[PDB]
């Protein structure tokens, strides 16, 4: 079942913030969420789409392994960290466009488009040459789909190799200690409103996994912390981190 | 390849404890390592909890384990560490150090499977005498720090004669700890049965454009001191400016 927990709109309301936060309990196949309607309302997915662009550059071998270095071309952009070699790794960490758009145009339009429908990712009536569709608005998601397709990534479940599963989640490794591990993704959508930071992923447990997908509107860059952190306030509150 | 630079700087973080040890560090980029004691970092030791690495390996690549899901029951015997009396898969075993895990794996590996893939491994001194399922606690086998370097660098590459599977399953359970800096996969170990008593921390950091392996042993004459293995590594990871 779907529970609605309107409490969790206070964690945004603090911060002059809206959003969704969506949870689902693996062990007991229950769902959670502040409000049911933005749960299900799609938006771009911006750099989320680093998770199936990855996937599919693995399997059909257009990226070796995660040590493959993609050559910084010496235009330098607005996000210092882009202007440097990148692999399949940092390219995650730093949400690293240009590497994705080369990945997207080496993929091509037919294969990106018969991947992400064999994902069951997005909308059916993408629009948009593939190395744009995903930054211009030709594609969207909401966040209980985002929560449907990590769960079949967890388990190994799309349609593209084992190991390109397991080399994906290697690269959305985000945070570890003793008490959890995070595997996850941010998103920063600007190009069309409403401008919303996206985080999507997963918190392992010793016996449980609970994923996770939020959106909230981020009118300025001076919020991105708030992906996480206002996760983070849920998380606590519902008692799976410390 | 490259001569070993010996640091004795690094005592000081030992000496302040009333301890003594070795750190091992391995630069992968330049092919350099660095030691607070050549002598020692060449050592050999009961591998300890540290073999739970060999041990995941060979399960995974003989199918004893099928995946790190597969659910290993506790058998119903209290032992004297709680986190030990309950049901475990191979990333909690190795979080929590579970031997009677590790030793129903070695029972269902057996003796001649064992000797043989460890010899494949190249894994310290290759000898298995003693009890199929305690020779890493009570028998022959002895590595030193260096060996573990030259095994860890190995896995990390997937350059062991097990699958590509096997050794990213291994990698994934040893992960410790992660943040924006720095990942760490490693294993912890407490050799307590036989003297020396010593503890060990073996494993690597990941940065975005290097990795650095590492191997610690140090004496471990009572369990008070177990935090020192990781709270030395890092006070040496820090002085080489490797983690801030
Ligand atoms: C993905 O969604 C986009 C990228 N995601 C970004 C992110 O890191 O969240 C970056 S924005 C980057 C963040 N760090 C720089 C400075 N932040 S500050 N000090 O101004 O608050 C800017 C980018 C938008 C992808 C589609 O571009
Ligand atoms: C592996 O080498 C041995 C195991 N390694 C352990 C470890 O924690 O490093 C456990 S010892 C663990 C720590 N806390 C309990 C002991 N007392 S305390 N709270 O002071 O640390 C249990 C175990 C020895 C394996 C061979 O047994
Ligand atoms: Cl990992
Ligand atoms: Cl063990």
């Amino acid at each position: 079942e779907w529970q609605e927990n309107k409490s969790w709109n206070a964690h945004f309301t603090e911060h002059k913030s809206q959003g969704v936060v969506v949870l689902w309990n693996e062990n007991k196949q229950q769902g959670f969420t502040n409000n049911l309607k933005r749960a299900n309302q799609a938006f771009l997915p911006a750099s989320t789409f680093a998770i199936p662009n990855s996937l599919i550059a693995l399997d059909l071998g257009v990226v070796k392994d995660e040590h493959q270095v993609f050559k910084w071309d010496g235009q330098t952009r607005d996000i210092a960290t882009w202007n440097r070699d990148h692999n399949l790794i940092t390219a995650m960490k730093y949400s690293v466009v240009p590497v994705y758009q080369e990945f997207a145009r080496q993929i091509g339009e037919a294969r990106m488009s018969k991947m992400l429908h064999a994902f069951d990712y997005g909308n059916e009536d993408i629009s948009g040459n593939v190395d744009s569709f995903w930054l211009d608005g030709g594609i969207r998601i909401s966040a209980t789909e985002q929560i449907s397709f990590l769960r079949k990534l967890y388990h190994n479940k799309l349609h593209v190799s084992e190991r390109s599963q397991r080399i994906v989640k290697q690269a959305m490794l985000t945070e570890a200690n003793g008490d959890y591990i995070i595997r996850a993704k941010t998103g920063y959508s600007t190009r069309i409103e409403p401008k919303i930071g996206w985080w999507v992923g997963w918190v392992e447990l010793d016996d449980n996994v609970w994923f996770f997908a939020m959106n909230m509107d981020m009118p300025t860059s001076d919020g991105l912390g708030l992906r996480q952190a206002i996760t983070k306030e849920v998380l606590k509150q519902e008692k799976i981190i410390p």
